[PDB]
C-alpha cells in the first residue's frame, strides 16, 4: 500500500518528527498544522494519501484545521467546516492524515 509521489516506493533510514525510519524524503497553532500538513509529502503513503492541494483529511483533523486556520486562510470565511470537509475529508474513514500518533 505504502508509495511514494516519486516513482520508487519508500527508503528506510527533513520531516523526522513524524516519519523517523521510513519516508520519502508561525507561531499560531495554524502554523504547526500548516508544518504537519507541509509534511504529507514524505509520508510513505503519500501516492494514496493525495490519491488548496492538501492529502486525504481525517474528519477529526479537517474540522480541527478548518477551525484553528479560519480567518489566516483566504476564503475559509466563505464556506461552513461541512462543506469543506465534504470536499477535503475521506468519507470511508480508512487511511487518512494525518498519518502518525498525535
Amino acid at each position: 500500500e505504502t508509495g511514494c509521489l516519486n516513482g520508487n516506493p519508500p527508503k528506510r533510514l527533513l520531516c523526522g518528527g513524524f516519519y523517523p525510519r521510513l519516508s520519502c524524503c508561525n507561531n499560531t497553532e495554524c502554523g504547526k498544522l500548516l508544518e504537519e500538513i507541509k509534511c504529507a509529502l514524505c509520508s510513505p503513503h503519500s501516492q494514496s494519501l493525495f490519491h488548496l492541494v492538501l492529502p486525504l483529511l481525517c474528519k477529526d483533523y479537517c474540522k480541527e484545521f478548518f477551525y484553528t486556520c479560519r480567518g489566516h486562510i483566504p476564503g475559509f470565511l466563505q464556506t461552513t467546516a461541512d462543506e469543506f470537509c465534504f470536499y477535503y475529508a475521506r468519507k470511508d474513514g480508512g487511511l487518512c492524515f494525518p498519518d502518525f500518533p498525535r
